[PDB]
């Protein structure tokens, strides 16, 4: 039991544990694998910073625990590589 996140990564970030098939692995445009539960959080609600004009993050940018800032969402996530996960389970 396990995962092939290798091709990418392995683990995610944010929680630091393998990606089971449920967590959905989800690649950033900072090149930072993580669990798409785990990828919500990361980007801003109803709060923006070092924003020339109008509103910064949320729909856009995502802070990453790796780089903790992005230019563009175009990577972020939903480009969703696959699940590499496979007979992953509690028990032994
Ligand atoms: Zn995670
Ligand atoms: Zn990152």
């Amino acid at each position: 039991g396990g995962a092939e996140a290798l091709e990418l990564l392995e683990h995610c970030g944010v929680c630091r544990e393998r990606l089971r098939p449920e967590r959905e692995p989800r690649l950033l445009p900072c090149l930072h694998s993580a669990c798409s539960a785990c990828l919500g959080p990361a980007a801003p609600a109803a709060a923006n910073s070092s924003g020339d004009g109008g509103a910064a993050g949320d729909g856009t940018v995502v802070d990453c625990p790796v780089c903790k800032q992005q230019c563009f969402s175009k990577d972020i996530v939903e480009n969703y590589f696959m699940r590499d996960s496979g007979s992953k389970a509690a028990t032994d």
